[PDB]
DNA sequence: AGATAAAC
DNA sequence: GTTTATCT
């Protein structure tokens, strides 16, 4: 139940992977990687509405 | 969960 | 070049 989970870095309830920050934030995945790319505050103007999605990986 | 690779 | 979701 992630109800009420608020990404702390773009306030997004649902996320593929709640990356549950060890300081106690709860942070979708996204921000976690983009976070580790510069290192940086992500500004939620990438959120959506519900999960983005595509053409799924296909099995490797 | 974390890692991988894909797709735009 | 760049970013995230689904994969395992
Ligand atoms: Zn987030």
């Amino acid at each position: 139940k992630r109800a009420g989970t608020v990404c702390s870095n773009c306030q997004t309830s649902t996320t593929t992977l709640w990356r549950r920050s060890p300081m106690g934030d709860p942070v979708c995945n996204a921000c976690g990687l983009y976070y580790k790319l510069h290192q940086v505050n992500r500004p939620l103007t990438m959120r959506k509405d519900g999960i983005q999605t595509r053409n799924r990986k296909v099995s490797s």
